[PDB]
């Protein structure tokens, strides 16, 4: 009976990116960044609805743009993404999500998103008492470059190493709680999966593909273009 929300954190600036406008904003053949995201979400109608959190200040979200496709959007942006996160899971009791239900939290600036990805995840997880995340084992070789030049310090060792995905699936009451213990400690973590576990649980991973990358620096944006429209 647990209901599936997604969340879509989209309040961010895109500064590796180098892209003046917001990364999650930028066209990729012909096509918004974001409308890729929201599209994959907007195929699976077993959600119950899909919400956007853009920042206050954003004034070049269109939702023109974005016509067709089934989601919200608030502005609800906070300084950082577990604060926008915070705030989003907040904002989607409006919309009549409880605490038991699985919230699945997706970076916009991954693009590369599929339904069949997405409904993956939520199979096998439907039954986790914590839920868990998509995402990617170590396949290279890890180099230790001490910070400030180029230099190889040493080899670690990638054994037991996944490097993390999005989405994210947690249930709502559980992943707020979470997050409000890590900002009652002082903790800014990267993603929705450090809270469940700094909160002493224990979440999954399913396996991810590198066609859900998240764009981050300018050579990406053309790669995903390669990637989409294919
Ligand atoms: N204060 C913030 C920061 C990030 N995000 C969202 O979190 C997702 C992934 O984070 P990231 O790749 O780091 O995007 P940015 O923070 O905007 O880029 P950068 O880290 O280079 O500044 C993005 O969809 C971004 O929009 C958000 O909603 N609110
Ligand atoms: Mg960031």
């Amino acid at each position: 009976t647990s209901r599936l929300f997604a969340l879509i954190p989209c309040a961010g600036t895109g500064s590796r990116s180098g892209s003046a406008l917001p990364k999650q904003y930028r066209t990729l053949a012909g096509r918004a960044l974001l409308h890729y995201t929201l599209a994959a979400f907007d195929a699976c109608s077993e959600f119950a609805q899909t919400l956007v959190v853009i920042s206050p200040d954003d004034a070049h979200f269109d939702a023109r743009r974005f016509a067709g496709l089934r989601f919200a959007v608030r502005r609800c942006g906070g300084a950082s993404r577990q604060a926008s996160v915070m705030n989003g899971l907040i904002q989607l009791a409006e919309f009549g999500a409880t605490d038991a239900d699985w919230v699945l939290v997706h970076d916009a600036a991954r693009p590369g998103i599929t339904p069949a990805l997405i409904r993956t995840l939520i199979g096998a997880l439907k039954d986790d008492p914590v839920g868990g995340i998509v995402a990617l084992p170590v396949a290279d070789t890890l180099k230790r470059v001490p910070a400030g030049g180029d230099a190889i310090e040493r080899t670690e060792s990638r054994n037991g190493l996944w490097q993390a995905q999005t989405p994210q699936m947690f249930r709502i009451g559980m992943l707020r709680d979470a997050i409000q213990r890590a900002q009652l400690e002082g903790r800014d973590l990267t993603d929705e999966a450090s809270a469940i576990e700094w909160a002493g649980h224990t979440p999954r991973v399913v396996q991810g593909s590198l066609r859900n990358f998240k764009v981050t620096y300018p050579e990406d944006f053309d790669l995903a273009e390669a990637i989409l429209a294919h």
